[PDB]
């Protein structure tokens, strides 16, 4: 089994049918005080751990969840686990606790205010990844900062080959934490620029990085991908997409497709092509989740 | 018994580390993209009949609250009625549905922004408030929009006298559900800018306002509150509080404080300032509900701020 160590996080989408600039109030110290009816506020599924689990779970793979969400509101994803038939064993449910999420609000000019509050995810650390059972791959993405340092110490402690991907995480690393969390790694994903961030940050060259892992996965997104091997460096091409819709997520489920590779037979030619067909795939669809295609029609766009 | 017809809500206050009137400005053109974090997010019970419920129990009322929950989520609103001694006769709990979410964010101003996800309280009219046994006394605040038109027709059917409060949910109302809804009430409550839409929307003046109803109450912040009754117009001072910490349920504990006023006979001076007091002995607590003062604190803090000991005449 795969066992994707990330944040699980919810997306409250909300729409004010009104304008925020009409609700200032002209006292001698601007008031506002504006409450506003929300009947239709959305909930997108959202969290890397819940993103890549979802990318993996469509292409036939055995995905595990290891992230925390809150007891105020973990139902609607424990729901959604059970429906999409994902296990909730590593999936932590703490009391007193909201859960990540982000709330979205925008008005009819299209004004957005967005808060985000960390919640359940600045203690997903409370899920130790080594005392867990039959795990032969895993990925530590974007999460609590603890989480994502002591998931990747007792991974390596249990054996476990594992795809570092300090994400949006990457700017709470220093120097030594940098190098210490590339070394025990066996994979690295980012992007292009993340990339350059990690040489800049660790003090090493590429090549360096490269000698410390059985792979570097290099995402140019649009224009393609990069895998550098023992054996040299694949290219791998841009997907076309059918259309562009949304963004949101595609990483995620490039991630969902290259996991599916490395657990399974597929070289990092094929591995890396899935990953770019699973960005592909999710772009077209507004959402990280919302795209649903059937194994069938993977391997069909995929030749 | 007062019968306390209002949303009934969790509460989920959160803070920003800034000001809002940085980043919205009515004379700017830009699109707004203010994005923040949020550290903490605390979760009160909340809604404005739970409140006004809560507040007017403090002072030794007896507050029956009629609202609908979610049975998803109702479960802890309840067990706290039922400690608080708060009879749930008329609240009504809905199966499938959450109960109503208010997502507050408050800023280093005390300015507040409310995303409110109404859930069960869209269906607040399954309660009858012509049915609600032994009511003396009413208030209609802030609730789903025909639940809010329903308990107005009914009490007024019923001669319960009752405050119209529309509050946040004043927009709600065309100018003709509006007049129709003053005609009906005994009291209206609201604060200052709530009454310039009230004059707005329906065409009245104030003055015609006023002359339609027993008393006219507005609350005004900081600086106290007006009462304009038939035989003049009180101007209720400010009660400075002891500190300065959540707005959130201020307007609700002073409807609290006017209701027990009315029931025991208070003039309205003294309903004002009492209605005053418990605004500001809420504000120096976080959650619209976390203040518990006694009687006989209520009644030392009135003193000390108005010169004498409230009584019923």
């Amino acid at each position: 089994a795969t066992l994707i160590c990330g944040s699980i996080a919810y997306d409250n989408i909300m729409t004010f049918e009104g304008r925020f600039r009409e609700h200032i109030l002209p006292d001698q110290v601007h008031l506002i005080n504006l409450s506003f009816l929300v009947p239709t506020m959305r909930r997108e599924f959202g969290g890397c751990a819940g993103n890549i689990a979802y990318a993996l779970n469509l292409l036939g793979g055995d995905a595990r969840m290891m992230g925390t969400l809150g007891a105020v509101d973990a139902q609607p994803y424990l729901d959604r686990m059970d429906a999409l038939g994902l296990s909730r064993e590593y999936v932590r449910v703490l009391p007193d606790t909201y859960s990540a999420q982000a709330m979205i609000t925008t008005d009819l000019d299209n004004n957005q205010i967005t808060a985000f509050h960390p919640g359940a995810m600045m203690q997903s650390h409370v899920n130790h990844a080594g005392e867990a059972k039959d795990i032969k791959l895993a990925i530590v993405g974007p999460d609590g900062f603890q989480g994502m340092v002591q998931h990747t110490e007792e991974l390596a402690q249990a054996g476990v080959p594992f795809i570092f991907d300090p994400g949006q995480g990457l700017p709470l690393f220093d120097g030594a934490t940098l190098r210490r969390s590339i070394e025990l790694a066996t994979y690295i994903a980012v992007n292009d620029y993340e990339a350059k961030l990690v040489c800049d940050k660790t003090g090493w060259s590429e090549d360096e990085i490269a000698s410390r892992v059985q792979a570097l996965i290099i995402t140019r997104g649009e224009h393609g991908a990069t895998i550098r091997h023992r054996d040299g460096t694949e290219q791998i091409p841009a997907v076309r997409a059918e259309r562009v819709i949304d963004p949101t997520g595609c990483g995620d489920a490039f991630r969902g497709g290259l996991l599916y590779g490395i657990e399974h037979g597929f070289d990092w030619a094929t591995a890396g092509r899935l990953a770019s067909l699973m960005g592909a795939l999710k772009i077209a669809h507004q959402g990280p989740q919302t795209y649903a295609p059937t194994r069938a029609e993977i391997d069909a766009r995929f030749e």
